[PDB]
């Protein structure tokens, strides 16, 4: 079964938008969805449909792109660095439940190169 998907408005949170935040939305999310790997990311795992009901036993800080964006999208976060972390919690989740090898993680590693590629080098402020 299935918890509630992450928040992506907080309305007591202050919001903010910084050049930093649209680049991370307009060319880093928008061209790793593009990828031919990007699918399973692209919302929360379902672990219903997957047939893992052991899924959100083992991961308790879900995050996905579909999540990132529809934050980014909101201006939700106050900076860069926290929408990368929420990034780095995806991918950080598929190495904690999937092992070395598996089909799942090389898609993972592969999303998460194009994605260091990109942040790299971000606008200034
Ligand atoms: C492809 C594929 C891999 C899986 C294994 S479950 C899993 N672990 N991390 C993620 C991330 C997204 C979708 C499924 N995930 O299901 N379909």
């Amino acid at each position: 079964m299935n918890p509630p998907p992450p928040e992506t408005s907080n309305p007591n949170k202050p919001k903010r938008q910084t050049n930093q935040l649209q680049y991370l939305l307009r060319v880093v999310l928008k061209t790793l969805w593009k990828h031919q790997f990007a699918w399973p990311f692209q919302q929360p795992v379902d672990a219903v449909k997957l047939n893992l009901p052991d899924y959100y036993k083992i991961i308790k800080t879900p995050m996905d792109m579909g999540t990132i964006k529809k934050r980014l999208e909101n201006n939700y976060y106050w900076n860069a660095q926290e929408c990368i972390q929420d990034f780095n919690t995806m991918f950080t989740n598929c190495y904690i439940y999937n092992k070395p090898g598996d089909d799942i993680v090389l898609m993972a590693e592969a999303l998460e190169k194009l994605f260091l590629q990109k942040i790299n080098e971000l606008p200034t402020e």
